[PDB]
């Protein structure tokens, strides 16, 4: 078990430290609750619980959570909800140009990544791809990578208008394109149970669904606008057991083949014992041989220089993540980490500060009526994850708003409260048992904006 | 009672003929139902009902509506729903460049009108303003003229991108602007009961709400984009009793004063006995005196030539509608026509083919969860309008889709069925009594596209 020459050691250590700290903050709540349940409800109950909470979780608890526990029993569910919300707040607060130039040199003025809403793909940008979130990098996760065409088209139009009017990334005459990346996931160890649940854990079904959505988006962009407007499409598959990516190389015209791809597992295997420059040569030629391969991978021409450079950089970055997983877990995630191990249900736009693998179940929705199935899937997952142990389900309803648009924050807060009430009236049996805990938050759309808590009522 | 020299007589006759035909098609159903209720449920019930329907409504009825009526009683509610749907279909089927040049000469490359969702404002474009619906004219009605800023901003961005890329209306360097018109309504005879129900029938409240929304949209456009991007705003008030408009004249910088306006009632009064050219001179100077007036109407500078020409054309067009109302109803709508007299509830994008005053109650919504209050208001209105007489409430769920975007039609049909089910589960008491009848339809976003019925399940 040696180290790859291209591994980013200090970045790996930093990422591991952040992951460990956040997961520990979320996980230490349960032992504290178990200790609390053994404290008699005497006259010293409140003081003892408060000092124990200060010693364990680093914060105290509101007296309303403990004031009437002597007559109403231990308020373990309320303490759990409060502690989970505090852990999420602490994680976000603790988290809180070169990428644009690199994208421009590769021939793109904007990169749009649409991975699956699976929790195992949450850390796709900071861990698997090592791509920072910039003003021109977007991450819109959907269930089964089934991203919506209309909003992507609107984003494309907005970016093109910005290029035409101000040329913020670059002037409109530059021959750069809009890059849309679709990410599917699969499990090598358990293909039939640990795959994409949106497609019945069928690897090829997820692959073809993502490819079809990419093709539909490209054709919609072509149809909606004239003068030969077009976009570039990229397809990436992630093995959730080893966090290794296979990138489907487009041909000269940009079409993607489900069989023409570069797999980073064999690349890591065959570049382990070489030297940095030689490994870079290896991946540079390997992209070419994969793109020029025949048979089922028959492709017309070869991909552009920018495409190949971008894919090579992606593979080099993913090598560090493969090495990170090998170091931390001996080459494969533990059996508990292979499946669902989420700590809370994220509803709305999600958090850009806690992009950690298998931390939360994300349900991209603006209305419960439109995407109820995501909420039901999350509740079903947490029924086994949490309700089996008797713990309540924590739900963070987070939304982003644009401060430039007048009245946007109030509308966003109203939307958050509406979502909270809709999730309340559904699963009303779980509500009556206090098995659902909520926290509502809003944030400005700018990167690094503070997160503001809002009252549930 | 003489005729205004500027009245468009043949256009008035044509409009009156269409209004009469559509309203008669909708209204003749009830007498037919009353005749049907007197037919004994013998062996000749089906044949007699079918021949009566052919003689009266011009179409037959499905046998399933009448096959089991002998044991289940008269199916008057089902026949009512079917006949109302057929009447709407007949009206739409019967309904089924110069404007762009006129807009360009006035300095606008796109006109966006956002009237109140009141049924009395339904015929605002073809009757009150005489403005045809073109590829660059949009009509987005909202309750209380409370139009949404985000979609308007998206439409502005799309239009500007089209100008920059292809210059379909005109090239981007042309000094034209995007024109946004907000229309509020008021009642002269019954100000406190027949005003804007979204603002408690308060005229000044509706005026200031519309003005505030226009100002918010202008400031949002200014903030979201640099290089001094801006839009033009116009405010119009409509007296639903006489269909007369007062247009608030902007000053040199485009700001609007709630007190600086030209009223078309006094204009019609003072131009009745003059000649066409003299009347045109009168309205041309009247715009100037109103815009230069002082006191509460103090404004900085005078409006541009294009603005004044557009407002003058609007007033000249509205003169014909004032004359039309004077001819048909003796100067004021009948007391039954002053209030609510709608025939069905339109849910979704509405119909561009039946723009007739007080024909339908429109509820602009994509989700019942988001805009439930519109549905409740419509149900409350039709409880007095229809449920008092024992008739069911007819609801047309209509939506528009873009054929260019792949999979758009299927998504739209799914959305229509979802809306239908959501309205079904709400007001379930009305559903169980068969007091809600539905028809679901989709249409391509292009003007003049056919309307396609879809099954409720
Ligand atoms: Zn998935
Ligand atoms: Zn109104």
């Amino acid at each position: 078990t040696c180290r790859h020459p291209l591994t980013d050691l200090e970045a790996n250590e930093q990422l591991g430290r952040c992951e460990d700290s956040v997961k520990n903050r979320f996980d230490r709540v349960i032992p504290f609750l178990q200790v609390v349940a053994g404290i008699p409800l005497g006259l010293d109950y409140v003081t003892r619980v408060q000092e124990l909470a200060q010693s364990s979780l680093g914060h105290t608890l509101p007296e309303e959570l403990l004031k009437d526990n002597w007559i109403s029993g231990h308020n373990l569910k309320g303490i759990f909800g409060y502690a989970t919300a505090k852990a999420l707040t602490a994680a976000t607060e603790q988290f809180s140009a070169s990428a644009i130039g690199f994208f421009l040199d590769c021939g793109f003025h904007a990169v749009d990544i649409s991975p699956c809403a699976d929790g195992r793909l949450k850390g796709l940008l900071p861990y698997i791809l090592r791509l920072p979130l910039t003003a021109f990098t977007y991450r819109k996760a959907y269930a089964g990578s089934m991203f919506d065409i209309e909003d992507d088209l609107a984003q494309w139009e907005k970016n093109e208008l910005r290029r035409y009017r101000e040329g913020v990334p670059n002037t409109a005459d530059q021959p750069t394109r809009y890059l849309k990346i679709a990410v599917y996931h699969f499990s090598t160890s358990d293909p039939t149970h640990s795959g994409c649940a949106a497609h019945g854990s069928n690897d090829r079904a997820a692959l073809e669904a993502a490819l079809t959505q990419l093709m539909k988006f490209r054709e919609a962009v072509e149809n909606a606008h004239c003068c030969g407007a077009s976009i570039d499409i990229l397809l990436i598959g992630v093995d959730t057991d080893t966090d290794a990516i296979r990138v489907h190389i487009p041909d000269s015209k940009g079409f993607l083949n489900p069989y023409r791809y570069v797999d980073n597992t064999v690349t890591y295997a065959q570049t382990l014992h070489l030297a940095p420059d030689e490994a870079r040569v290896i991946i540079h030629e390997a992209i070419l041989n994969a793109n020029r391969s025949d048979g089922w991978a028959k492709g017309n021409g070869v991909a552009s220089e920018g495409m190949r450079r971008f894919i090579g950089q992606l593979l080099i970055n993913n090598l560090s993540q493969i090495d990170y997983v090998v170091n931390r877990h001996g080459g494969r995630y533990p059996p508990n980490d292979i499946g669902h191990a989420e700590r809370y249900i994220s509803v709305g736009d999600g958090f850009d500060e806690v992009q950690i693998r298998n931390l939360a179940y994300y349900a991209h929705l603006d209305t419960v009526e439109e995407n109820a199935i995501d909420v039901d899937v999350g509740i079903k997952i947490f029924t086994k994850l949490n309700l089996s142990r008797g713990l309540p389900i924590p739900i963070a309803i987070h939304y982003r708003y644009d401060p430039n648009v007048p009245g946007s924050r109030e509308r966003t807060v109203v939307k958050a409260r509406r979502i909270y009430n809709a999730i309340k009236e559904r699963f009303s049996s779980l509500d009556e048992q206090n098995l659902l805990q909520f926290r509502l938050s809003v944030q400005a759309q700018d990167i690094g904006s503070p997160i503001e808590e809002v009252a549930s009522a």
